[PDB]
């Protein structure tokens, strides 16, 4: 997150790390069992960490779970990133507290306008690196469709939105991939993509989740 401010322990309850040695992408607790991801974060041997702020330090509120199975959307597109959303089951369920809760699925999609909360773990500058060890937060809004599109001519779906600030500077960035975009309470977006991290007129691009809620309940109930 290039432009935010530090979350504070456990006030995002719902944000996971997912971790394969070291942390790699973030995700979304939707129940006690599953995640939601970005597609293009799969990795075989996840192990999925919740209740973070500091990743590098055992504060006392982690579980850390073993996934049992990971499911890439089945028309997750790795080119041009179209579906870039996958589940992933835990081996055994979370244990659900203040600290450590799910977020619940859109049952409408979202509007233009809306403000919404993007979280990671993801490097916070525009130009070189710093990766924080804590959870970083940003407030950002929905952007028009047309907005989107003027922005990135030929690249946007259906599937995806714009959220964040044409002018730059504010973004979410390289290791918060699969995190959450929440508003209103509701999980609307997956961080998936953009031309580098908060520049001008470059905003970032989410996986458009109320386009899957069917599939997500489908798979869950089968899996
Ligand atoms: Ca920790």
């Amino acid at each position: 997150i290039v432009g935010g401010y530090t979350c504070g322990a456990n006030t995002v309850p719902y944000q996971v790390s997912l971790n394969s040695g070291y942390h790699f992408c973030g995700g979304s607790l939707i129940n006690s069992q599953w995640v939601v991801s970005a597609a293009h974060c799969y990795k075989s041997g996840i192990q999925v960490r919740l209740g973070e702020d500091n990743i590098n330090v055992v504060e006392g509120n982690e579980q850390f779970i073993s996934a049992s199975k990971s499911i890439v959307h089945p028309s997750y597109n790795s080119n041009t990133l179209n579906n870039d959303i996958m589940l992933i089951k835990l081996k055994s369920a979370a244990s659900l507290n203040s600290r450590v809760a799910s977020i619940s699925l859109p049952t409408s999609c979202a509007s233009a306008g809306t403000q919404c909360l993007i979280s990671g773990w993801g490097n916070t500058k525009s130009s070189g690196t710093s990766y924080p060890d804590v959870l970083k937060c940003l407030k950002a809004p929905i952007l028009s469709d047309s907005s989107c599109k003027s922005a990135y001519p030929g690249q946007i779906t259906s599937n995806m939105f714009c959220a964040g600030y044409l002018e730059g500077g504010k973004d979410s960035c390289q290791g918060d991939s699969g995190g959450p975009v929440v508003c209103s309470g509701k999980l609307q977006g997956i961080v998936s993509w953009g031309s580098g991290c908060a520049q001008k007129n470059k905003p970032g691009v989410y996986t458009k989740v109320c386009n899957y809620v069917s599939w997500i309940k489908q798979t869950i109930a089968s899996n």
